[PDB]
């Protein structure tokens, strides 16, 4: 349990060392499975489900984006559920749907991804797939677990 509001973390599986160098530019790869509060704990999404693990970049380390903030209170190794407030979740179907577009092998940079994707959510009114549909008309909580596998630094 560390401390931004609307946000409880509840480390599970404790990190092998001290906290590592979180700095600007630094690739940080991870596995994640994401989880309504229901139940079930219904997945939406899960990195090992598709197979290969995912891959971020810290943008600027003193303005740090809201997944950087999860991440960057990470030691290596260490497994922990990050609950997140309604607050935080709204960009989430977005996130996903970015990443759903990953996974299959196209970027933003790449026009069509992007513009295609556009022309898709202003014609349809749709992300792309139901779940996060669903999500995005009922706004909610969520939990995310997250395991850290590697932290490296800038070429």
């Amino acid at each position: 349990l560390l401390n931004v509001e609307g946000v409880k973390k509840t480390i599970l599986h404790g990190g092998t060392g001290e906290l590592p160098n979180f700095i600007t530019g630094s690739r940080v790869i991870f596995h994640f499975r994401t989880m309504k509060c229901d139940e079930e704990r219904t997945v939406i999404d899960d990195s090992r489900q598709v197979g290969q693990p995912m891959h971020i970049i810290i943008g600027n380390m003193f303005k740090l984006e809201v997944w950087e903030i999860l991440l960057t209170s990470m030691r290596v190794h260490e497994v922990a559920e990050f609950w997140c407030d309604t607050i935080h979740t709204g960009v989430y179907p977005i996130l996903s749907r970015s990443l759903r577009q990953m996974a299959q092998g196209k970027d933003p940079t790449e026009w069509h991804v992007h513009t295609c994707g556009l022309a898709n959510m202003f014609a349809y009114h749709t992300l792309g797939y139901e779940d996060l549909d669903e999500l995005q008309k009922e706004p909610q909580p969520l939990v995310f677990v997250i395991e850290l596998l590697q932290v490296d630094a800038p070429s």
